[PDB]
């Protein structure tokens, strides 16, 4: 087969339809379902699969105790069939680590996992299910990457890494891989002041990443990558529709080239589709915590610092817990346009539900429709009392 | 490969032989078997599989409590190997929703799932395991479809939808899909007064659907579809051998173009094979509840309002619980005729068995034989006391 | 590919080596392992698999209670990978019934399952995983077949059926199938007086079956089938080395054309390889019950009514429970000869171990070696006390 | 496809990166994970898999009691996907026995399992998942082999066997197989005085095996095999960096042609990569017991009896239990050199942790990097108290 080429634009987004949902915590109440977090979705040319970081234990297992913690030797990037739960028996390990990304270039899949202590972490780059390249920490402070899928064009797969402080200036790099080999890396340029957990998608040979400013910003940084020239720029989403969490209330003027102030040293992985009048932003409904999720249609959100929503769709009720969210698309689907998709991590357990001693999640996933479809709300659906 | 063409007639039906049985509730007593309902069977060119709507929980799981309810965000159309039970580890999710149909056109499979609140539901049409088209509710009252397999001819797959009241005039539409794309839809025509949960099969390029009148009728509506012209007609089975449930006792004159009165606002999904002198009708044995199941040979049942049985076969004893039933055939089998097949849903739990708090089912399935085979009876076989 | 042709002779048998063992009862103590009995082994051109009749429940499941009973609606022929246990999640259902046979003809597999009440049973013949032909009971008294693999030559697969009394003259038929279709059947001829549960193998275009006389004989009946002419003969193993169970002690003169007397109305499925000086007989060690298993080299056992052993190999200690045993070979292996193989069913539970309320088994399997290998003994290995 | 040819040299080893980890004991606390020991890793041309000897029971199963014992009829060589745990439902049995080796020659896999009583054991050689050759015990004292992967060149796969005393002179043989057939065997020659559990790898058509002297030596014997000439030599690692366990403290002069004294009648399976200045040795950190694991870069360790480490990497902390370790490589990976890999068995349970009555293990695996990567430590990670 051939390397995928990013030759299409986004389909017109008029609403979102249900794509996938695994009900993992519900099923895991009485099945051998692995404890996970930081999930995402990624497509092969012939299959789409759920991905996540396992904690090396099942939910009902006693080793689920303490799984609020993010980094350990027992974590691994796993994948499993669309909308099935991540079970011990159906999960495929991609690589070992506690921070990851993965994407198919059209011929084979590249997966990257970072492991190690906070001051000595390293990334291993897998291609065609074999280790090919390794990257040592350059700032010795939790080398970390996207936690959702990367995107490839003509064999070149850009990946965003950060190494350094989570609460101040850090060392962000953009690596360009081909068949797992490092073609090039570059230090972050542009006006984005802090970069974490980028969510990316590709269309008419450009790759757009929406990231998390964990330092001073509650507006989201954007990295725009040219995979042919292997260069990039960065800024913030200009819109006063703020989409980090926690965050201040929406003002009437946003910030294009600096963090919007109000909330320090926190954030959540999120995403957006920036496409002129076809622009949709995702965010938690609550400004205080990771609960609820909504999509908002905000024309020219990227460049217009006065832009407001003209349409929306609730995905998860404010009464229900959400979590990380990110973008993916089926680049191998039929048609003349790419259908925008996304997932929302539905975190259950600690810290918000501390009657149990574990932290896990389930997945809900949506794709865009050209129809104006009716909306439902999609909770995790598990009852904590059952786990007591 | 090629689109299947409906070029054969039905094989002569002289009896029925066992085809499949999954014993799901028996096995689920101590295995991770998903709670389901509304099952069916559908064939690929190289495999036949069981299908059903999962409830997003196992039987022994505590989330099985309350699964009598038909619609929730935790349901999904799943498929699994013939005669195996629907387990967490062997079930493949086709799409997310609480009403479905699915069929293979010879090249790829189309699956349709409806999800949403009762007043804002939508259908998503999957083809080759990718979402392709979406249909919003047109009557804002539980958009719903067949709950058994559709049938394709030369790539065109007709599907019957209903939106609107379950106890009065509703808005029924027949959609015609090809590779998941909508070619055409039409409002229901003919003399059928209410349409639910159609069971369909195809033979010498015609498709026949036997449905459920949930309004005033205890005779079954029939929709006859021309997949080439993409048109249809409708009436009722003329025979006084009534096959809905609940139902009045069999009279000596049936009704061809209007509901046979006696039982309002109820019914059950059922099926028939209408083939002149080779006509067989399925029905519950009880006239009051979903218990027992029998096949009855009723010559020209479709057109003769005096027709009575001349042969029969008991499938499930009246002492045992049945449920939904529907038609399917292996359109890719060897031979010069299509072998008529059907399944019977064996519902266990609520409402009839309320010592448990769940509702699930197992599956039994039969195919026709040209031999006059001896009959057995095929119960679910689980003992409720074991679940207490 | 092509139909297999029986062009090779048996390899010289100088000892037996371990081939497969699933430890099903051991593992089933704390895993979802299906209750089975009547197991066997059969090879595809690219894989060899274990086969058995499931009871539609796991061992730890409460529905395991009462599984001593042979016939029910919840039984099915299942297959699963060599030496793995028969689990809910890895078992493939071949067909539904309580008596079976199965074999690959080189192109596709034929499987036959019999189901029904004792007075109205029927066989369904599956080919390429589709139902093709059906056979109704002809004597209305538990239609039953081999319970081990059949053998094919040039597409023709002979199968031995019995219908009628288990304790007197019955109606035995030999059917000849091709691609699941009935070419021919014939009533049993020759001097065998009663036929049950034939174990068969093929070599230089002839098929040899060793069966069970359940009426008056403790010597085993033999059916020799010509799959080209589609004819057969029958007699008994002439050797005074008696191999049924229960049985009298070995005399010095056997019987070629009549039952050897001593034990009425009982027996066990067994096998032999009849090959002149390369002849090996299998039997339980105990003359009273299904315990122990040994192979004995008995030159010209088939034709010499004075023949005694000159070599042997213990497979299962007399202290351990055995059960049914049968023949199979990998007809698609490399080399100029067929390697003789066999399995022994290791029955655990009732009636011999009635502290538990279930009956199940595990499998041990051996193949011949041209070496004179050391012998071990191969028990089931489960401790009943663990199940209490 | 073609036979693999050993045409490449080793990649430069500057550090080790995480390759695989299954967390089997952690997951097995509440999942159907098989009890194992003596694990290893071996690659097919299209997949790499974990291997081990099952004990025919799960960890939580009551039959786990007593699994400290090495040899029984319930053991089997199993394989399962990389970094998944060995479960009842995902494990593939290669052959039956309690001592094994396995390797892919480029076309098909050869697996060898030894079974039997201590005085009558036999090896069965499987090729392309079929039994092909058998070897009877020649010294009648626990015939045993490598317990890690063999290596093939141009279809010829050498395997090291030992039969005889574990505490004195034994009968070691090197067998040369092709497609499972015995080409040749030879008695051990050279200056190695005792040989057990060889760990092998291949590079520029030579095969190097690092073994265990269980008699008088705490330095490791090395067998160097020419797979073309089908001949071999043997000696000890000359370096005073002793790598058996238990062992004396490191002296300043090692021994090339005789055991280094201090510890009798014990040892552990281990490995090394002997490659001039690119030489790395593995060993337990403790000199007294199987705890901890480290890699040490020891230039010309094989030939220089004064050689000391100049670099190292800790794999497992001394505080954590280790066990057997061995070599493997992906001979089918891209690039101009073979990437050195190894696994470490992480033994949990008895004898060191006798609060539980079982003995099992998990696996950690590393591969070499040309980068100087930061190091982590990789414990099994299970808490014994959870199993009480
Ligand atoms: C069946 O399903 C269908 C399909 O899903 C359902 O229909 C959907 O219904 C939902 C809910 O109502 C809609 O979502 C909302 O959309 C509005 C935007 O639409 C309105 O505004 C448009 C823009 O108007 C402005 O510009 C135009 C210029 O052209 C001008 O004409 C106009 O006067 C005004 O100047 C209008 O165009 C639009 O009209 C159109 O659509 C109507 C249908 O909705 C139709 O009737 C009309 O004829 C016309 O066609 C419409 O008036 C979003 O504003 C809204 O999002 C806000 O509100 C939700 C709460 O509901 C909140 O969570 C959001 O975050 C957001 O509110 C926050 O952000 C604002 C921006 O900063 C801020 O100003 C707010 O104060 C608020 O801020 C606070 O909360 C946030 C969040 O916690 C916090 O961060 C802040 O700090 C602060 O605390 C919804 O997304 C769908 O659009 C609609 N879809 C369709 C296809 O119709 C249908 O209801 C279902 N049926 C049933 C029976 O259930
Ligand atoms: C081994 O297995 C074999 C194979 O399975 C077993 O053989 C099978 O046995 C079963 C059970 O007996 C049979 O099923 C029944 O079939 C009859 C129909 O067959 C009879 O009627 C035929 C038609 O006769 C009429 O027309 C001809 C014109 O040509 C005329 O000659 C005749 O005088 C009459 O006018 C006859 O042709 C037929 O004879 C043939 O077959 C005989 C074998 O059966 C053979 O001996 C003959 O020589 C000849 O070859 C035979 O007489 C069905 O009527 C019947 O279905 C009714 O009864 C069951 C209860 O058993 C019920 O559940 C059904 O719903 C139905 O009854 C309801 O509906 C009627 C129509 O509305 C109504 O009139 C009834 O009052 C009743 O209504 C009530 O109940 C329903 C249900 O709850 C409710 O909804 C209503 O409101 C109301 O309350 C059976 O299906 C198989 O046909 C037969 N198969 C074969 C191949 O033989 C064999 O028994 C097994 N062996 C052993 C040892 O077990
Ligand atoms: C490592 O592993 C190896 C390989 O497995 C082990 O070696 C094996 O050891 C076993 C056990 O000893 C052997 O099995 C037995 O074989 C004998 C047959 O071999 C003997 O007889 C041969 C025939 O001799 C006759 O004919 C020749 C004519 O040529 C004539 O010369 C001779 O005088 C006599 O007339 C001999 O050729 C043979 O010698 C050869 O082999 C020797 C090694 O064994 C070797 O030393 C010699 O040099 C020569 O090479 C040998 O003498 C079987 O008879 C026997 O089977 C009977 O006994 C067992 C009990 O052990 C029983 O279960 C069987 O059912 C059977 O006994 C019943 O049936 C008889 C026939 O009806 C009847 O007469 C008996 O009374 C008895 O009947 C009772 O019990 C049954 C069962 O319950 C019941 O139904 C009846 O009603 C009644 O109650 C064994 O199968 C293997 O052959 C041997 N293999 C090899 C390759 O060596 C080795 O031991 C292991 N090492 C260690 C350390 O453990
Ligand atoms: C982030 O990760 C990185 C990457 O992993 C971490 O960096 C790693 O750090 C570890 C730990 O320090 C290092 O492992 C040790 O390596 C040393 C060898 O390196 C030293 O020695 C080299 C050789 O020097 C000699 O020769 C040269 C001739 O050229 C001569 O110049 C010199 O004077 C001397 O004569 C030096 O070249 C080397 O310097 C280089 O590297 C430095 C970085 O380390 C750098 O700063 C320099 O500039 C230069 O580039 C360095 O000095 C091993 O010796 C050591 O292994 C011993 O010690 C461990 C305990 O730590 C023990 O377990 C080992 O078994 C071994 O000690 C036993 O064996 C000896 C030999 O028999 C014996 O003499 C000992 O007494 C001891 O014996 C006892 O214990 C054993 C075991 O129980 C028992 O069997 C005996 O009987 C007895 O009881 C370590 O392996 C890595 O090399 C290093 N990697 C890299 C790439 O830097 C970094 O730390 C991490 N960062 C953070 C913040 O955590
Ligand atoms: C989890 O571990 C903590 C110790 O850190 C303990 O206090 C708590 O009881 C544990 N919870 C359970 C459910 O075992
Ligand atoms: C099921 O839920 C109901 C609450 O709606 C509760 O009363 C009942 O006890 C529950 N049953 C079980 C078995 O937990
Ligand atoms: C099995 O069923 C019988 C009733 O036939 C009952 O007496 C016995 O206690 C049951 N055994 C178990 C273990 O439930
Ligand atoms: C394991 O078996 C021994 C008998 O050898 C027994 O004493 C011990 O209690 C058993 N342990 C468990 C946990 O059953
Ligand atoms: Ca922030
Ligand atoms: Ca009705
Ligand atoms: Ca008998
Ligand atoms: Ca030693």
């Amino acid at each position: 087969r051939n390397f995928n080429n990013l030759t299409k634009g986004l389909c017109t987004i008029n609403s979102w339809h249900i794509y996938g949902k695994d009900n993992a915590v519900r099923i895991g109440e009485s099945s051998d379902v692995l404890v996970t977090r930081e999930p995402y979705v990624s497509c092969d040319p012939d299959e789409c699969r759920f991905y996540a970081l396992s904690q090396g234990t099942t939910i009902r297992g006693k080793h689920s105790n303490g799984t609020i913690h993010d980094r350990s030797q027992y974590r691994a990037l796993i994948s499993w069939p669309l909308s099935s739960p991540p079970t011990v028996y159906n999960s495929r390990v991609e690589c070992i680590g506690w921070s990851s990304t993965s994407c198919h270039d059209g011929k084979s899949r590249m997966s990257i996992c970072i492991s190690g202590p906070n001051n000595n972490a390293s990334a291993v780059v897998w291609y065609n299910r074999r280790p090919v390249a390794e990257i040592n920490t350059w700032a010795r402070n939790i080398l970390r990457t996207q936690e959702s899928e990367c995107v490839c064009h003509n064999g070149v797969c850009p990946v965003v890494f950060t190494d350094g402080s989570a609460t101040g200036p850090a060392d962000t790099r953009i690596y360009y891989f081909k068949e797992g080999k490092i073609l090039k890396w570059e230090s972050l340029t542009g006006t984005a002041k802090h970069i974490e957990e980028c969510s990316c998608y590709g269309e008419r040979t450009g790759i757009t990443c929406t990231c998390r400013d964990n330092w001073q910003g509650s507006n989201r940084p954007v990295i725009q990558i040219d995979p042919v020239a292997m260069t990039h720029t960065s800024q913030y989403i200009c819109s006063p529709v703020l989409t980090d969490n926690p965050r201040p209330n929406d003002p009437n003027i946003g910030k294009c080239n600096d963090p919007y102030p109000g909330n320090n040293n926190n954030g959540v992985k999120g995403f957006s589709y920036l496409d002129g009048a076809n622009t949709w932003l995702g965010r938690t409904i609550s400004t205080a915590s990771r609960s609820g999720y909504e999509m908002l249609k905000v024309p020219n959100a990227l460049t217009d610092d006065r832009s407001k929503p003209i349409q929306g769709q609730t995905i998860v009720l404010n009464a229900d817990w959400s979590g990380y969210s990110g973008s993916f698309m089926d680049y191998w689907a039929e048609g003349d346009c790419y259908r925008a998709c996304f997932y929302v991590e539905l975190i259950r357990g600690r810290p918000k539900e501390d009657k149990v001693w574990w932290t896990s999640n389930s997945i809900v996933s949506m794709c865009s429709s050209t129809e104006f479809l009716g909306q439902w709300n999609w909770p995790d659906g598990a009852k904590i009392e059952y786990f007591l």
